[PDB]
């Protein structure tokens, strides 16, 4: 009874228990021998990712081989991906497979030809940013409507094929089901994309965490400061936020939710006014900034997770009118 989501709060309760009870999920594990690994694409604490070919039909795919130890987390990611099947701009899980001898599991995803935006021919326009942000919001509205928080929204988890104009939200390994009043682990998201709720150890968070991360991406793309809030560690991350949003405003948020603040913060927060968003504009980013971009940003990068726009409200904002008009 501390906080709950403004949208989609009871949606899992209204579904069959099997929908959200991922520990009870029994995946159907197909045969990894149908896939030929071509090249390594990346590696994380829990997985490694390869480009591959399905030798039975010549399809190019991505294979994520899972370090098999933590079976509950595997079931969680599999069930979430199955629940999100067909969702707009969510990476498509094609199959769940195992090495038939070792039984190590892997996930097979659709291929996306991921653009490196550091190495571009013409770099992003105002319309490009509006377009891709709208496409990303479609994925977040979809997963939130499906009762799921992504909890790791960041540029590297948003694949964009800038030639075909295709966007996919990937890496659902940290995603969870939202249940009202549930207390969640705050050790989620990338440092630069962690919401203030995580940084102050507030466990009763919801889908609005992803909307903070989204806002951080919007700020970095319109202002060209990437990442926008560049903490040196989790403590400094909150200081970077407070230098923009203000310290008195932080304390008002903490008071509202009765949040205890780790006293190490007292020695590092200092005192900071809330800054005007227009302060971030200069000649190198002016062409990407508009009154409507700043109004949207202001409504996403708020301490109070409850008062941030939902993904749908964000999609409805005038910033996206040119996108909706072109899409019609
Ligand atoms: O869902 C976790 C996925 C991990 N992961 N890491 N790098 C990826 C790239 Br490049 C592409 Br293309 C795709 Br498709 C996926 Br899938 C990738
Ligand atoms: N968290 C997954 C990050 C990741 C790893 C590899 C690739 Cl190729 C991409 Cl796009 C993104
Ligand atoms: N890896 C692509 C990250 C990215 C870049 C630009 C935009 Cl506008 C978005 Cl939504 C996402
Ligand atoms: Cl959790
Ligand atoms: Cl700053
Ligand atoms: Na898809
Ligand atoms: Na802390």
């Amino acid at each position: 009874a501390g906080s709950r989501a403004r949208v989609y709060a009871e949606v899992n309760s209204l579904r069959s228990r099997e929908y959200w009870d991922y520990e009870a999920h029994v995946p159907s594990w197909g045969n990894q021998d149908d896939y030929q690994l071509v090249r390594k694409l990346g590696r994380g604490k829990y997985s490694e990712v390869f480009e591959a070919i399905n030798i039975t039909n010549n399809e190019r795919v991505v294979v994520k081989i899972l370090k098999p130890v933590k079976k509950k987390k595997i079931k969680r990611e599999v069930k979430i991906l199955e629940n999100l099947r067909g969702g707009t701009n969510i990476i498509k899980l094609i199959d769940t497979v195992k090495d038939p001898v070792s039984k190590t599991p892997a996930l097979v995803f659709e291929y996306i030809n991921n653009t490196d935006f550091k190495q571009l021919y013409q770099i992003l326009t105002d319309f490009d940013i509006r377009f891709y942000m709208y496409e990303l919001l479609k994925a977040l509205d979809y997963c939130h409507s499906k009762g799921i928080m992504h909890r790791d929204v960041k540029p590297h988890n948003v694949m964009i094929d800038h030639q075909q104009k295709k966007l996919r939200l990937i890496d659902w390994g940290l995603a969870e089901f939202y249940h009202p009043a549930q207390e969640y682990n705050v050790r989620v998201a990338s440092r630069y994309f962690k919401g203030p709720e995580l940084l102050v150890d507030y466990q009763m968070y919801d889908y609005s965490l992803d909307m903070w991360s989204l806002g951080c991406m919007l700020a970095s793309m319109i202002f060209r400061r990437e990442p926008f809030f560049h903490g040196q560690d989790n403590y400094d991350q909150l200081v970077r936020i407070a230098k923009v949003l203000g310290t008195e405003e932080l304390y008002g948020y903490l008071k509202k939710y009765h949040i205890d603040l780790d006293p190490h913060f007292n020695d590092i927060l200092g005192q900071h006014s809330r800054k005007r968003w227009e302060n971030f504009i200069h000649s190198e980013n002016r062409h990407l900034v508009s009154p409507e971009a700043l109004d949207l940003l202001d409504k996403l990068l708020r301490y109070d997770h409850q008062q941030r726009l939902t993904a749908k409200e964000a999609m409805e904002h005038p910033y996206f009118y040119p996108v909706v008009k072109e899409q019609s």
